[PDB]
């Protein structure tokens, strides 16, 4: 709430939003840093879940240290770009409590880990090309630099390689200043990282979450189990007395 | 259609993989709204994420891996058009790893392993 | 999907092949000074 009715970029107080000073949302923007800072010193008390919490609550204080101490417009909001994100991505890890969705986090841990296992090995297939095209292409702004180099040979292996315009619109200007090898690697890529590995990631995909679903129908009921006893492991024995319940009847 | 022997087995296939991707949008709409949000923030200087329901459906449209690179971090890069550039290229990569590659090879997994 | 049907198997079928091949060219001494008959573990 407090990022939809503040345009990103501007600094803000309790008083509102700054340009010029200006009020209009001022009971709403006050409330909601209030909520915030409360949220993340309570949150530190509280205290991969374990670390993000700490990106949420050290990062969600920054972008509201305004309610106090004015700041950076720029670090506020940088701040905010890091809180926004890490409070969504891990509002993902409290919806395995629920039985209807705790499995598509199961789905996404399995996949994210066989993911990783294979990045160990095919990073240094990624910088083979990221470092021989910062080469054969160096007069062109995408690979203008190592590091950009290697980020558009990241963003090409979805199989959005910009053929025309980084390939065969600069050799049909003389552009290219090694043409038969530049081609050579343009293939080179195509197959190994927008077909070859894809594939095999899609493979590996299919191969363990069709092996999530040969145990997901007891997981649901393996994850509530151990919810369930968790909490009556650290619940007081006089209110489990009080709220549990020996039988009961069902209307359909 | 379903009344034909010919049709009808494809529209049962339809019908099993609508409802599995209907159920995974009930975890996954939340990861998306963390990349509509963010990006709202890195990148609100450009038209295609000047607002926050614009964003979210830019978002949502480079689901498919197709996330304009160069039209939207490298050119903006390379003008100083970016306002937190370390940072905008992070969320990129992160987008890139996480929706294009994780959550549209998950949905392969769902969809082959149903059919 | 086939070879997530050995890969349990394969990762150490290629550490004994690995092993085995070195095992035949390291010289005889080195191997007798090397290849201790028991280990302990600490959990
Ligand atoms: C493991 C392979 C897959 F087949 C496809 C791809 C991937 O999606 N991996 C996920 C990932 C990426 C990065 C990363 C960060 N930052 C950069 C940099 F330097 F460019 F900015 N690059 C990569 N970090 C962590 C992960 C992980 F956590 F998910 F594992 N990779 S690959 O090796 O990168 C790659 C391979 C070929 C190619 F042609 C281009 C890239
Ligand atoms: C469940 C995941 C999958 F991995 C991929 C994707 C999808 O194809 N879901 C189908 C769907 C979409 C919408 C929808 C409507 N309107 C918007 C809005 F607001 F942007 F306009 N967004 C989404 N409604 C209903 C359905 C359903 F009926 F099929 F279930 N989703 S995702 O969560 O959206 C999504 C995830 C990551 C990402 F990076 C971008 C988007």
């Amino acid at each position: 709430i407090l990022v939809v009715n503040i345009k990103p970029g501007m600094a803000f107080n309790s008083t509102g939003i700054i340009n010029i000073l200006d009020t209009t949302n001022s009971y709403l923007i006050k409330t909601c840093m209030i909520l915030v800072f409360l949220s993340s010193i309570f949150g530190y008390c509280k205290e991969i879940s374990n670390v993000l919490e700490w990106i949420i609550y050290t990062t969600g204080i920054i972008f509201v240290l305004p309610l106090f101490v004015e700041i950076p417009a720029h670090l506020q909001w940088q701040c905010g770009a890091i809180a926004v994100y890490f409070y969504w991505m891990n509002f993902l890890l409290y919806l395995q409590r629920f039985e209807n969705c705790g499995i598509f986090i199961v789905m996404l841990e399995v996949i994210l880990k066989t993911l990783l296992r294979s990045t160990v090995v095919f990073i240094f297939l990624l910088l083979a090309f990221g470092l021989s095209f910062y080469i054969l292409l160096n007069l062109q702004d995408p690979f203008s630099s190592p590091l950009l180099s290697i980020i558009q040979t990241f963003s090409m292996m979805l199989g959005d390689i910009n053929y025309r315009e980084s390939f065969l619109e600069p050799y049909l200007r003389n552009e290219l200043a090694h043409p038969v090898l530049s081609f050579a690697q343009l293939v080179s890529f195509t197959i190994f990282v927008p077909i070859v590995l894809m594939n095999l990631l899609i493979g590996l995909a299919v191969g363990d979450i069709a092996d999530v679903q040969k145990h997901a129908s007891l997981k649901r009921i393996a994850m509530q189990v151990e919810l369930h006893t968790s909490l009556e492991k650290k619940l007081p024995l006089w209110f489990l007395r009080k709220v549990d319940q020996k039988s009961t009847i069902v209307y359909p």
